[PDB]
RNA sequence: UGUGACC
């Protein structure tokens, strides 16, 4: 409940010269009690006189109503921060350091200085992108050094260190005074024109930094960073990363966990001693040097230290510095700078090319249905994103324009304009427009906005792809329901001292030119193959269409802006933007390691254990007929790194035995780490989200890093979250939602009220609200409507429709329509009409909550309805797990120390259901977990007609609608779509173990009849409680289950309609991966 | 309609 106190603090350290609390009850006679207070303060505040008297008056009201909101009248004018800082900004100003980087616009010159003029200006290379200001950053970060004044022990010494990192800031803000934003955060020219081009950004970058200080060693890595990064804006990251991949081979393996035949985590106590050729030393040297060079002294000296012994229980700051190095900020470029970097590979190609049979070989033998009408695949798939060009479009008696995907297949369609069968050029012609990719540490790059024709060309044909990878263990990524655990076990596993572990970063070679052509050929060179295989129209057009965007992007040209023009330019690279990209690059950087390694043996003989492509990089494990030395890794390395040379591929190759390091992972001393860099206060890009959805979004990203390792103060998350997520009446009147507004699990959730805790109301109030909040969750949309209505939009969806299902719809039909009307959303006007909507429907639901039928249920009743027959009791349980995550905070950990942790995905989509499957070998249709869960409770007589509407044979549909699979499906079904309502793939709880013979004994359930669903959702409750108590107290507890039988029958009909739950808590999950 | 692919 702190939320509701910590919110006042704010609001009366902000505004000094009103704050009305106002509260509601789901108990009539204690509303009007509500109801009035209220009034008797807005009176009161019109007359400048005490409240202390009604707050005594109503201190019932105060004591058992429920906080929903505090009115804030703060009548300045939005100043303030100008005044408050001066008070910070006692120490010398930095000056940029012009000399740092290599081209002109990444130094931080006076933006005049890069742009003359207001016609010139562009935020293009600094824009933070996020829906928060610069100035309210600053506010809270004094706030917070407010509130930390007078603080003792080690709490002061966190706060004097960054009090003193904030003078820094704040000194070198206050020089050119403080940036002002507009109504879109933006920083525009005349603002702009005086400050250094990055003083904003940078200061975004800086107070995230300082604001996640804690030790000592926190605050040396704050101030080299904020420093340096305050003039190098390029190198700064990878300079300050670059070692660890080193370092990975440095520390000893004294037991580790592996991965068994059951394909789970198990402890193993062995022994593997890392062996370093000296060469290694002097890669490593020399990077420090490099660091050095650049002005870094205290982290350079840091690794140093560490160096002596290199001890994995000192490895802790090393990958401290590692996963600060990122929040630096992105590295943004021009278009131009970012796209010009831009005989013996009969072996890679051939590769390629026999990869990309095995993977479709059956499916094109069986003349595979989805193969078959993969255009129509394509167009169910096809999203609202953009298309290239900005269209003019008229539906129905309206011209507007859009350069949406969705639009223009439809007006296309209403124009005999579509045509799939033509392939678009992307040559001289027809040049491809571009996006960009950015990311912290690494250079930008460009990426493809190709036509349509290119994705309904593609996007059958890279699904069947995706499948053959979801059961080949070489691809980490797409393997099972693994998750990274299993990644980490598959390494370790193997290792000894007669073998060696050899990773690469191909992130170049991707890229690279030389690329381009063994690639698209070795494809190509594939398909014709296929084609060989069968004589199947369908088939044969599908998959040589998909030979044609091969051939178009052989030589593809490019519209590389250059200001305020847009010069064509010849690109001869791989960039990325088609369906295939992911499966493609893993299947060619697959086929690289192999050519390698087989090139690599004709010298030495070894065994390979493993090969495994993820992402950018790839990896193997060999072994050796003997004992593996100094001398023989050296070797090995060079004529690995040699062989990469003879390609022309410039990329990073290192060998070790006991570590690896790649881009999502790396695994020290026999543990696992990942980088915890997600920026906090600066995005890559804008979107369409709100600043309510960003709120959880920031939260969403303070949980994995926190998660991951570093840690962001939550009194500095939470004042973001109290800004962001407030709302303005008039321009003295600002609303700020609450605790219960806010954590509640509704459709206006942004965080939960507890770390690591999900909870779900219990009280009548609670209810009260999260009935209210539902009540106005979907907004309406005129321009939604009228599109929705035209022609070109209803024959769209007709069309589809008849071209899927044979019988009646409905069902489906529904279904088809609103997919599409959705669709719509990524279209702003639409988007911004919704949220307009949303702000007055909310603006009046924080004033006096609302009514509202109810007649829905949700997961929350379902829970609240079995808490009262549990009955508690202290438990305890020992700890056995040895922790392989060093960086999860403690009272995460000590629970995987208790009951274990999972290598895998708890399926949630149900996927893996009978009819799911039935309806994937004879439809192309997919439906979600929510209609499969609506379809499969329905009458034995509707399911056959919905089976035999989208084409399941009668044979088929029968001799389901009626077998034992049936009623199991009905099961598998609820599960699923349950462990989907209750994120137990997300946060803390995708990494505990649901299934711990150690947690069972703690949950002690009674059967009292025999009825599956019911004894689900009972167990899962349990587990989930016991597990947040621990979570929250650090000891165990004993369940105890004493349900009814009468009860079980009720449960289980409420159960068969459970309604599922849409907000920015759970968009920020999904958002996440 | 300051917007910019695959996922």
């Amino acid at each position: 409940g702190k939320y509701n106190l910590i919110l006042s603090e704010y609001l009366s350290f902000i505004y000094n010269s009103v704050q009305i609390p106002i509260y509601y009850s789901s108990n009539s006679e204690l509303e009007n009690r509500c109801i009035e207070f209220h009034s008797k303060c807005l009176e009161n505040s019109k007359n400048g006189l005490s409240l202390r008297k009604l707050f005594v008056e109503y201190n019932d009201v105060i004591e058992n109503a429920t906080l929903l909101s505090i009115l804030s009248y703060s009548y300045d004018k939005y100043n303030a921060v100008e005044r408050k800082l001066v008070k910070y900004a006692k120490g010398k100003p930095l000056e940029a350091d012009l000399t740092v980087n290599e081209l002109d616009y990444e130094n931080n010159k006076m933006t005049s200085e890069l742009f003359p003029t207001a016609e010139e200006y562009t935020d293009s290379l600094m824009d933070p992108a996020i829906l928060t200001s610069l100035s309210s950053n600053l506010n809270a970060v004094m706030f917070w050094l407010e509130k930390h004044e007078n603080d003792v022990a080690e709490k002061l010494k966190v706060y004097k260190r960054r009090l003193d990192l904030f003078t820094i800031v704040a000194s070198t803000i206050n020089k050119y005074g403080v940036p002002r934003h507009n109504a879109k955060y933006r920083y525009e020219y005349d603002v702009m024109k005086d400050k250094p081009y990055y003083l904003v950004t940078w200061a975004n970058s800086s107070i995230e930094m300082l604001m996640s200080v804690f030790s000592h060693d926190d605050y040396l890595i704050a101030k080299e960073l904020i420093v340096l990064s305050y003039s190098n804006r390029s190198t700064l990251a990878k300079l300050v990363s670059s070692p660890m991949s080193i370092l990975v081979a440095l520390v000893d393996i004294n037991g580790t966990f592996i991965t068994n035949e059951e394909l789970e985590l198990e402890f193993s106590n062995k022994y593997v001693r890392a062996i370093v050729p000296d060469q290694t030393f002097d890669e490593l040297n020399q990077m420090l040097d490099n660091m050095r060079k650049a002005g870094l002294v205290d982290i350079p000296k840091m690794i140093q230290d560490w160096l002596v012994d290199r001890s994995i229980e000192k490895f802790p700051l090393m990958a401290k510095i590692y996963s600060w190095s990122f929040h630096v900020g992105f590295r943004k470029q021009k278009m131009l700078d970012a796209a010009l970097d831009q005989e013996m590979y009969r072996e890679y190609t051939m590769l390629i090319r026999d990869e990309v049979v095995k993977m479709l070989e059956e499916p094109v033998k069986h003349d595979d249905h989805l193969l078959r009408d993969s255009e129509l695949a394509g167009l169910l798939s096809m999203s609202s994103a953009s298309n290239g060009e900005s269209r003019q479009l008229k539906f129905g008696r309206k011209t507007i324009f859009s350069t949406k995907k969705n639009m223009h297949v439809m007006d296309d369609m209403a124009n005999e304009r579509y045509t799939p069968g033509i392939i678009p050029p992307v040559n001289v012609d027809k040049p491809i427009p571009l996006g960009r990719r950015d990311v912290p540490g690494r250079r930008t790059r460009i990426i493809f906005i190709l036509p349509y024709e290119y994705f309904i060309a593609q996007h059958a044909v890279v699904e069947k792809m995706l499948i053959y990878a979801k059961h080949t263990r070489e691809y980490a990524e797409f393997y099972s329901q693994s998750n990274q655990l299993l990644s980490y076990g598959d390494v370790t596993r193997f290792l000894s001292n007669n073998t060696m572990v050899l990773y690469t970063d191909v992130s170049q070679w991707d890229s690279s030119q030389h690329n381009t052509q063994p690639f698209r050929k070795g494809i190509i060179m594939g398909l014709d193959i296929l084609a060989n295989m069968t004589n199947d129209a369908k088939v044969l057009q599908t998959l040589n269409l998909y030979k044609q965007t091969q051939i178009n992007l052989m030589d593809s040209y490019v519209q590389i802006p250059d200001g305020n023009v847009i010069k064509k330019i010849q690109y001869g690279a791989v960039a990325s933007g088609e369906k295939q990209t992911k499966a493609a690059n893993s299947i060619a950087n697959l086929a690289l390691i192999k050519t390698v390694l087989s090139r690599i043996s004709n010298k030495h003989s070894f065994a390979t254990k493993i090969i495994r492509v993820d992402g950018d990089d790839n990896y193997a494990v060999l072994q050796f007929n003997t004992e593996v030395t100094k001398q023989m890794i050296q070797d090995v390395s060079n004529d690995v790194r040699e062989t990469y040379a003879r390609m022309n591929a410039k990329v990073k190759a290192l060998v070790s035995t006991v570590g690896i390091e790649i881009a999502k992972r790396y695994i020290a001393g026999g543990k696992i780490f990942f980088r915890a860099g997600i920026n906090l206060l600066n995005n890559e890009k804008r979107g369409q989200s709100t600043q309510w959805d960003q709120a959880a979004i920031l939260y969403s990203n303070y949980i994995v890093n926190r998660l991951r390792g570093f840690e962001t103060d939550r009194e500095f998350i939470l004042t973001k979250i109290m800004q962001m997520t407030s709302v303005a009446i008039t321009g003295s009147l600002r609303l700020f939602p609450s605790e219960r507004v806010l954590t509640t699990n509704s459709t206006f959730k942004v965080f939960d009220s507890e770390d690591f805790i999900i909870e779900y109301g219990t009280t009548v109030d609670e209810v009260y609200i999260q009935r209210a909040f539902m009540s106005l969750s979907s907004q309406k949309s005129g321009i939604a409507d009228e599109i929705a209505a035209s022609s070109t939009f209803k024959n769209y969806v007709t069309r589809l429709s008849e071209q899927l299902l044979f019988s009646k719809n409905n069902i489906v039909s529904r279904g088809i329509a609103l997919t599409e009307k959705a669709k719509l959303n990524s279209y702003a006007p639409i988007s911004l009409e919704k949220r307009r909507a949303q702000i007055s429907a909310l603006l009046t639901m924080l004033q006096k909550p609302v009514t509202f039928k109810s007649s829905k249920i949700t997961i929350n009743d379902i829970l609240r309805d079995i808490k009262p027959f549990f009955t508690v009791s202290d438990a305890h349980l020992p700890i056995q797990y040895q922790k392989f995550m060093p960086t999860l905070p403690d009272n995460v950990q000590y629970i995987i120390q208790c009951i274990g942790s999972r290598t895998y995905q708890i399926e949630d989509d149900g996927s893996k259901s009978a009819i799911s499957r039935l309806i994937s070998k004879y439809s192309v249709y997919k439906p979600s977990i929510e209609e499969l869960y609506k379809v499969i409770s329905l009458h034995e007589n509707e399911i056959q007609l919905y089976l035999i509407s989208l084409g399941i044979p009668k044979i088929d549909a029968d001799t389901y609608v009626g077998s034992k699979i049936y009623s199991r499906d009905k099961y598998r079904i609820l599960e699923s779509y349950v462990y989907n309502l209750l994120s137990i793939n997300y946060g803390c709880y995708q990494l505990f173990d649901f299934n711990s013979p150690d947690l069972e004994k703690l949950i002690r359930i009674p059967f009292k009849g025999k009825i599956p669903a019911v004894t689900f959702i009972l167990h899962l409750y349990a587990k989930l409680e016991v597990i947040n108590y621990a979570i929250k107290n650090g000891s165990w507890i004993s369940l105890f289950c004493n349900y009814p039988k009468s009860e079980m029958i009720k449960l289980w009909k409420k159960m068969w309609n459970i309604t599922s739950l849409r907000s920015p808590y759970t968009n920020a999950n999904f958002f996440q991966e």
